[PDB]
């Protein structure tokens, strides 16, 4: 089986968080969302994840997209499985495989989770830059091996909480 146990709408990062020192801010996992338990799965269900970023691509760094928020501020974005180190660097605006997948035991149960992580980028200087709450994109479960979603909700959404960068 599969069922949806997570939340449809999800905020990334603490609201009105402040961060200090294209220039990339070292924010680690602070501007993140993580949930180990988004779908409940059982009895041989096989599932991975696709991610999609809806923000405009305004540049590229080391093979991943810089996504634009404002004239001064962009984002590097990762989506993936639960643990932050599993994140896949996002490029472009299409669905992208961000977790190859796994299969829960034929006789047992577990969950499928996810993580979204971003790091702010100064694209252009004015030295205090604020960003408002902004839709980022979505992640969808991707069944495989003949597993079926039925009509279970496949997709969850992410919004960037507002933040301020101090330079
Ligand atoms: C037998 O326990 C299960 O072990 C597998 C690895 O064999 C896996 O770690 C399972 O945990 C889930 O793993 C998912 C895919 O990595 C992940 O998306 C979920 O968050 C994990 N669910 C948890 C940690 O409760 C584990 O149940």
């Amino acid at each position: 089986a599969v069922s949806f146990i997570g939340s449809t709408e999800n905020d990334v990062g603490p609201s009105l968080g402040s961060y200090s020192r294209p220039f990339v801010y070292d924010t680690r996992n602070k501007i993140g969302y993580q949930n180990a338990n988004v779908w409940h799965i059982s009895k041989g269900f096989c599932v991975g994840l696709d991610g999609k970023v809806d923000l405009p691509v305004v540049g590229s760094l080391d093979g991943q997209s810089i996504y634009g928020l404002t004239e001064e501020v962009g984002l590097l974005i990762w989506m993936g499985d639960t643990k932050y180190s599993r994140g896949t660097a996002m490029s472009g605006n299409s669905w992208e495989n961000v977790f190859s997948g796994w299969c829960v035991g034929a006789n047992t149960a577990s969950t499928q989770g996810l993580s979204v992580r971003v790091t702010p980028v100064i694209l252009k200087r004015n030295a205090r830059y604020s960003v408002q709450k902004t839709s980022i994109g979505s992640i969808r479960m991707r069944p495989y091996n003949g597993s079926s979603a039925g009509s279970v909700q496949t997709t969850v959404n992410f919004s960037l909480n507002p933040f301020t960068l101090n330079d």
